[PDB]
């Protein structure tokens, strides 16, 4: 009838490397949805999301295990930066937006081998049953005059995390059941900074960690579809057969991870960002280098990347 | 015809704990509405609801037994954040809309294949009933009023107050249905109410909210009944939830006192979320077994003192301190 | 053909208690409307409404007075806080919104299943019968202008006069009925005027409100009587509201005596909010009796100053000093 | 054709007291217009309405003047203040909306005989583009004296009407092209001369209106069709009450509104409405079972009916 | 197949006194019109128009000759304050509404269809239009002033070409001819945003307008002042006739106080003029027959003395 709390982390660890407690928290919840809708209507309706925050430092997964969540619950998901709004009700417009386009998609495959109505109401029934919604940066509006426009934003989105009803152009949908995951660094508030009316909306506080030199050598190779694999079958397409070696990926990665210690860490986007430098010259030319089959390697690496450009600071500002 | 006094006190009871006056006060209120309503046409219209203004603490039921009145009353009712204007005719336009779905869905099902149900309604007399709705028996519930209160930029607050007036009041709004009038919505405000006083509303609305009710805050040993007696209450849940994935699942006395202890533990020490920290807890608490719960068929678990000794780990305190003093 | 300036009075005192200048004021005034429009066409339209302006304290009859001159001239009203625009046309707009409810349900219940009604209405027409309602009698209560008034972020009120000179001194607006004109309507402006002086205002609007009549405070007395005078007087109501419970219910003299020496008490104590008072203080009276009076069948309450006294308590006042003082 | 300059003159005098240079401005005015599209072609589009500014003190005519004007003209005609805009567009929208109102008025009876909207419409934008006024009131605001660049910008946005452009109207286009605009203001503090040189020389005619005298107000209190007096007597009368005013008493109540204008806020001639409103009193109450009775409005009632004054509150309080 | 160089010049000077440089900048422009779209695909779409940004005082014709090289040019024209906007895309929505106009005045006399108008309305603004943008030196620069320097990286996409959506289709910025005005009095035009300061090659610059001038655009122009009243008093039967002397003297008048006071340009003929043909204006009507000799006594008496002196005094110590 549907997956199950270790069943499901299993499914994001495909995609996302590390993170655990984050991966569980997720996946007691989505299974929660599972467990009520099964129970009678009295509690089947009075029992409620246990809405997630997720704690942790910059691209490190956050995100992806909530948009992959969704993805493998084949729910309608939605992200939006709380900072947007320093209309709320829009979240769920657009939620419900796109639960058409899920449904709908579904429909047409069983109806090629209709009817409107059908669809808006089974589209709805999707919204308000499974919707996600990620609430990225919350900890920005959190407290810290022109403050209460943030501490504002927060009030704002009670009535949605709170269970309300808002009208979409498909019809009324209820917040009621929406599993809200809200997202947020934390570096300068503490959750505990939040309106206690929504400090209390949001029970599971989960972390994620910085991500390693070490780990970095795993998201790079791990998975279902990781940077090498994909430029692997980038090159591919040119003809050009790619090969990185271990130490090569070592390298790639304690490279990574060097610079964003050294500057400014993005996370595991510097990833995709020490990737384009090195396979810069081959993308290129890889067009017109059929045939041959390139060997990545440590050297190559420690090539193609050259040299570290820190210490800008000092003397400038300093006496 | 209607519920009474005592007897809606009583239905209040079984979904809140404790804040008797509030039953009260809203019960005496929807009271008021049938008893009006019984007189001649006169007085029939002459005669106003008498408005609450509920103060108290966060999450101790405030909301809920407004929630629940309107529930158990079948009546339009709806919810809005006073600041949430720092279009307020909004609040009529959403509350007639809310009594179309309760007009209406009166009439699919309890009045009566899914083409089966068309022109057997008269969408031209719904609204008109739907409106009588609203106009008759609508709850409005004003959330953190004491918000948009007193204490330049605080005139932008002290405006929402003259702004709500003419609903109070009493006065028309246009709505997708037609003309409703708010000439007789029973309006219950809300509020903590811990810088600012009642009495620090404006007069003309602070006269329109007549009944001044005091909600409590919430004690341990309250917690130990809103955790168990309650129609669904948290525990009746997650053995409800638990049950589904096969496993039979019991808290202890102790258990329960426990955890509540707990529960109230650290509103005391850091953020009073009221009842929240229930929700709070037991997520904590159920934290495993809501994991495993699903390959963990068949077995029962016995919740204890220990149990949740154990569940909850260590209390932290007084960050704080140091890092500011000297 | 319509009544008259004495005649009308009277109507008002039997709802008002007191105020008595301004009822003449408003009376005079209705009454020249029968007096033109009776005129023959050159001045029939040259002839304009001669604008009050009620200067008094809180809550002591200025709206009643206006709400219902309106009532006994069943003549399309409309009500509006003059802060309320720190759209001005809306007014025009609202107030002919207004003139139809009126004018429909008033050929509907006269010029009389639901289906022998779409008869004689001919839409086209009720519009422009509304139009003319509006157009020849609305009264248009403009409270608390005495704020809207002057004493930067002043000339954003100072501005909402001028924003309604071009009603006040006559122009069009359009409203989903049509084209009114605001030339002839009765406007009734009122504020306390306790730091302005009316001759504050813009003079362009300052001689557009030609009457300038005066209300007085609301005396211990005086709420003794508006306690049970006035059709549908407080009293009045509740014995009819517990009748219905079955309760008969009586309020001795020495009791109205101490119900009104106590809202005044109070209102002189704090936030003095006139005659509302008596609706604050008459709730937290008939407290208990409103819940029991259901099962409480047949009995008859007798309440004396004894009750009263009881019922209500102790006053507080004296929350002031200390703290703040040194 | 059309009335004269002289000729207007006179139907103004039948509503405005005084204030005559004015009417010789909007006479002209509103002659010129008879004048051009009288010519040919070239010239008929060439030449252009020459704008007024009236510059005076409060309520002494710069308005009913312009009203009235409008009024014997039978042109599409509104007012606007200055500081309306601190959408002007509108201006030219709610002018046409006018218009319609007026040919439509008047297209009602042409067709008693025994329509079509799509030239109804098309004639009131003729009507608008060819005789519409606008009184753009207390311009002197919008004038200069930060915040206030927010001003002397409403100017820069009237230009374009005022210079001659096409608004979009719910009946088409209208261009302002030719519309005539008179603009007023009291001028206490801003010279007329402050204005931003664009508009203040599309405001080629300046013409000053007095302020209005005791013996004015003798006047405006009695001659003007529907004067005051007029209209007591005529409102008296339907209550059954004959009522008559003695020159004494007209002599009275006028001395006695300047009287106050003087002493406190001159808001100008509408002090005869409060005056009146004042003296008026109480017959207008007991008027109506007074029935047949004739009261006699003379001096010594007038000097009753309204007491003495209150000239003189400062000092005291804020005086050291 | 269309004007020249000269050619145009010509027509300008029928309405405009002096302000040479000015009227062949637009000639030199409404000419390279014809040449591109003369030429073939890969340049009839290459070359883009040489926008003007002309310089000068108050009205001494920047908008005269901009209005006119529309007229003459039968080309879609549009004004806009640039202050206007301290939604842009509206001066070409304006511009699209006002060509679809100048579409119909043909198409309709030319029979004497929708799809082929707002399409051939579309052609002409995208083809032949002339934005003048006015007092454009009001955004130039000299906190709160970077809300003006930013009207101007809102008028980019416009000059530099792009697509509005009109409610008559897509047009094109990419060929309308920009003319930009301003006085320039403080700021530079080399203190516009650089982007847009090359996107207006040629600058041209008008004079201050002479008692001389005045003389001139008095008498001289297509529908002048005096040829105007003339017209107008005829209608009411007099026949009037000003005397050179005469108009020597009204100019060398509206001169004499634009010198004094805040000179307004040539308005200040037009306001003159309103001055002294007051009298008669009002009395031309019951004057009929007469004839009205406006001679230098006549005019110098009309006006009746006005030296500056106001200032000082008061503000002076
Ligand atoms: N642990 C990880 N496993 C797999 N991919 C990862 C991991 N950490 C980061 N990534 C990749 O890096 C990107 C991180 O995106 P993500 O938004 O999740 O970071 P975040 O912590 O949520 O950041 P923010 O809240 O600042 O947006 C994604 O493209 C993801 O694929
Ligand atoms: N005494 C109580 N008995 C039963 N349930 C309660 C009680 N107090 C709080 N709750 C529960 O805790 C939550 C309290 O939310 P609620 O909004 O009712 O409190 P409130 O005081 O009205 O809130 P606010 O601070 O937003 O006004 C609800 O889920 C409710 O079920
Ligand atoms: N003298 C009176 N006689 C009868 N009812 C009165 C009298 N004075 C006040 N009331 C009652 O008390 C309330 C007075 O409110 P009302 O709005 O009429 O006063 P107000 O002068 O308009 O106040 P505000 O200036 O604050 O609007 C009404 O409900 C009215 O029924
Ligand atoms: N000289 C006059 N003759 C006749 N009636 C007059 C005269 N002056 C004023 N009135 C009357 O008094 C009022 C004068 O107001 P008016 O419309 O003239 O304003 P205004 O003088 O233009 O002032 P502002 O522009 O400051 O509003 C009108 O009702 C008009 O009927
Ligand atoms: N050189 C001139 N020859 C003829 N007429 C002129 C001349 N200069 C100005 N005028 C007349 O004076 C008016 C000037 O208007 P114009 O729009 O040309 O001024 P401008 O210099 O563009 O002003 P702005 O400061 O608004 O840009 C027009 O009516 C025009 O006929």
């Amino acid at each position: 009838s549907e997956m199950t709390p270790r069943e499901i982390v299993s499914e994001l660890d495909q995609h996302i490397i590390g993170q655990a407690d984050a991966k569980r928290a997720v996946a007691i919840a989505l299974r929660n949805r599972w467990r009520r809708m099964q129970l009678q209507e009295p509690l089947r309706h009075e029992v409620t999301p246990k809405n997630i925050l997720m704690i942790g430092p910059t691209g490190v997964g956050k995100t992806e295990i909530a948009r992959r969540l969704a993805k493998l619950a084949n729910a309608p998901f939605i992200k939006v930066e709380a900072t947007k709004f320093t209309e709320v009700d829009s979240i769920i417009r657009d939620l419900t937006d796109s639960a058409m386009k899920l449904v709908r998609q579904q429909e047409i495959a069983k109806n090629r081998a209709i009817n409107p109505e059908e669809l808006k109401q089974k589209a709805i029934d999707a919204v308000e049953q499974n919707g996600i919604v990620f609430i990225d940066e919350i900890d920005k509006i959190c407290k810290k005059g022109a403050d209460v426009s943030r501490e504002g934003v927060q009030r704002d989105l009670l009535p949605l995390v709170e269970g309300s009803t808002v009208s979409t152009k498909h019809g009324m949908v209820k917040t009621d059941h929406i599993l809200f995951i809200a997202s947020g660094a934390f570096q300068v508030a503490r959750p505990s900074d939040l309106i206690p009316e929504l400090q209390g909306r949001l029970p599971i506080r989960v972390e994620l960690t910085a991500l390693s030199a070490a780990d970095f050598e795993r998201i790079l190779t791990e998975p279902h579809a990781s940077l090498t694999e994909q430029y692997k079958a980038l090159m591919a397409t040119e003809g050009v057969n790619i090969a990185f070696t271990t130490d090569a990926v070592k390298k790639i990665a304690e490279a990574a991870f060097r610079v964003n210690e050294k500057t400014e860490n993005i996370g595991a986007r510097r990833l995709h960002t020490v990737m384009e430098r090195l396979m810069d010259k081959i993308s290129f030319s890889a067009s017109d280098m059929n045939g041959q089959t390139v060997n990545i390697d440590a050297a190559y690496v420690a090539d193609a990347l050259g040299e570290v450009v820190e210490n800008e600071d000092l003397s400038r500002f300093i006496l």
